[PDB]
């Protein structure tokens, strides 16, 4: 019998999804029994450099939004120094908990839930953001539907042992300390979700150790297996995303333009 009021209007406690820093996220009822997600934040303990990401994320989250339905809506939030509450749609679970139930991926739907993607990806970039760390799990299924939840700047939240099978190989050389952000790395990571929804598994999944994982990701003669598949656009995609140089990967706007997005057998 939980509950939480955001503005004027009373929320009943379903469940909590997750949890990460002083965050957590709630499935609820409005008075209506109509479902949502409500992600709350502790601000007490936040110093001035974690406010601003979350003040950041609610700012993009609000303009975000008018430009695309791939990015999940914030209907209405809440901020005070002492606390936030987003009420925002709720999806029926994240792509790394329903990728993790091995199970069959229909090629019809994975093209789609890989067009939607694309499109989220796309928006946020043509806005300035670079995602940087994107993984399944900042990936929502709505109706049938892919749906963007992060931006890559607040604290990532977990259900209730991060993980680095998504990284991007500029990512690992560009620690030896103008290290710019670019946009090409978030082409390496969905091509590893692609990839990982292609084949099963992640790229260098099978390097269970982890600093020699870091190596084949940035080894240009560790080549990556690309097994034969009917789907020969598709076998295409995963090439060109998972070049080790940004520079000749194939950017989002190719992405946009590429046969297997564009044409539908
Ligand atoms: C597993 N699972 C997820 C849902 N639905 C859902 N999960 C959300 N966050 C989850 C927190 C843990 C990590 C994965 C996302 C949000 C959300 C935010 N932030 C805004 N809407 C949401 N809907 C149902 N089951």
């Amino acid at each position: 019998n939980e509950c939480i009021s955001v503005k004027g209007r009373i929320y009943s406690i379903l469940k909590q999804i997750g949890s990460g820093g002083s965050s957590k996220v709630f499935q609820v009822l409005n008075e209506k029994k109509q479902i949502y997600a409500i992600k709350y934040v502790n601000l007490e303990e936040a110093d001035n450099q974690t406010l601003d990401s979350y003040r950041n994320e609610i700012a993009y989250l609000n303009k975000l939004q008018q430009h695309s339905d791939k990015i999940i809506r914030l209907y209405d939030y809440e901020i005070t120094d002492q606390y936030i509450y987003m009420v925002m749609e709720c999806g029926n679970i994240d792509l790394n908990s329903w990728l993790k139930k091995k199970k069959s991926i229909d090629p019809w739907e994975r093209k789609s839930y890989w067009k939607n993607m694309l499109e989220a990806v796309h928006t946020i970039h043509q806005h300035g953001i670079v995602h940087s760390d994107l993984k399944p799990a900042n990936f929502l299924i709505v109706d049938g539907m892919l749906k963007l939840i992060d931006f890559g700047i607040a604290n990532q939240m977990q259900p209730d042992v991060g993980t680095v099978n998504y990284m991007p190989p500029e990512a690992i050389k560009d620690m030896s300390s103008k290290s710019k952000i670019s946009p090409k790395s978030d082409v390496w990571s969905l091509g590893c979700i692609l990839y990982y929804m292609t084949y099963g598994k992640t790229p260098f999944q099978q390097i269970i150790n982890q600093i020699s994982k870091l190596h084949a990701i940035i080894d240009p003669n560790h080549e990556i297996e690309f097994p034969d598949i009917p789907e020969k656009d598709l076998q295409d995609v995963l090439k060109c995303c998972l070049k080790r140089d940004p520079k000749q990967r194939i950017s989002i706007p190719e992405l946009l333009a590429h046969p297997y997005v564009q044409i539908q057998t």
